[PDB]
């Protein structure tokens, strides 16, 4: 049925540390840069909200592509709360990342904007060399986040 | 001399409301979209940290261009803590925006990445049709935010 | 009335040199890089088709922004036949550039795609530090170039 | 050894049709849009220069990603002479496309700029759902096209 809209803060359980500054201080960005690609994500096994497992959810975010289809579309990606996550700044904690799989791919070109990702939501570990995630989603719909200034 | 590095949280005075979710909930983004371009920025006159006035500061962020030079470089812009601010999502509160003027312009092309903005920091109101800011900066240096995954 | 659709080749008069390779050979790109910003455009006063003066025209191309409005939109720009012209590769000849002025601005974000520029077409010189143009246009409509793969 | 620099025109044999307008006329772009994804590339089996087979070559161009690595880098792509090829405009003829495989991947972010692709050059057919190519390359080096305005 209709997806339950989520916020990124609903993916952090009660008592767990909040999401850090999306733009780390200079000394920290340099320390994580000097450290290996392993050390990039400082909370790769962050606590997860187990009551979210199996629901139909809807979450906004930016797309970090992981796989391209035969058709030239992104079919596997990380959903993150901010643009540049894993690329321009360190990865977010693993409870601020969703590993998404979609049959209806997204155009590689239009990934500068945020999107709404709707689908079956799972509390299952997912790893990539780029980042670890505590959540997974089999998307039904990937639609641009609409906002007019 | 050497600039004092700032965080975006140091631009919010003690007792003032914290910065909201950079990705508003669907009903809120639609409410601000339906409302005029005036209503886009919900805190246009947010409290400011007056002890910051006149210092040499350094702050990281994303560039929202406002003016292009004869040379095809951005010489006036808003420094914001997240990509897409004012364009893809509503503007941040006015105490989470710096109106920057630079003699050494930035290339329009390379604005997909975050930057370090160093210069003389002022606690002075600055308005644009896009957003109001509680801070101003006359930048000495605009350099890309360096981070290796 | 209805605009006359133009091709970039219709902007080059009979007998005039054709447009060069949009991706110059390595030694040439280095020679123009080593040479001043003046030398970037090798044909800044290329012959123009005078029979085009005063018509209602429609031409496809990429936007090189020159001026930003109060609203954060591009209101003055160069229309070029290829992406990156003047920025990533040398400027095209001046008879392969249109200096466009528009009241209905274009979003700075969506300049990765080509557009259709319709409006009053003039055979008048226009200079910028970035490049010289032999044509001008007061655009009525700036609409994205539609194509589905 | 040192790669032989190529131009895109050296990939078209003597007597073969030249590369068409990179920005098709409106009626043509609509005709190819209305037609299936098969019909997008109008010359999918364009004549090739067989004397190029086995050489160490260097060619400039734009990257159309086809495959992403575990590390989040593009390791398989189409090298095309213009930005937007296959995405914003129809694919170029198959003798104006190189199917490239690289061990040293390219960052997904920095694909807005042209590159120099050096490596072993083969005259071998390569197909994708996006476009057919008459040339292949096992790249040794993928470096940004350097040019200063």
């Amino acid at each position: 049925g209709a997806p339950r809209e989520l916020t990124w803060s609903q993916l952090i359980p009660a008592g767990a540390p909040p999401a850090p500054a999306p733009l780390p201080i200079h000394d920290l960005a340099n320390a994580l840069s000097e450290a290996g690609p392993a050390a990039s994500q400082q909370s790769p096994n962050a606590p997860v909200v187990k009551a979210l497992d199996g629901i139909e959810a809807k979450l906004p975010g930016y797309i970090v592509p992981l796989e391209i289809s035969e058709a030239g579309l992104v079919t596997e990606f990380l959903l993150v709360p901010y643009y540049g996550a894993c690329i321009h700044v360190p990865p977010p904690p693993s409870n601020q990342i969703v590993y998404v799989k979609t049959a209806k791919g997204v155009q590689m070109d239009e990934l500068y904007q945020p999107f709404w990702v709707e689908g079956t939501f799972k509390v299952e570990n997912a790893s990539s060399e780029l980042a670890a995630a505590g959540y997974r989603m089999q998307a039904s719909k990937v639609t641009p986040y609409e906002y007019e200034g």
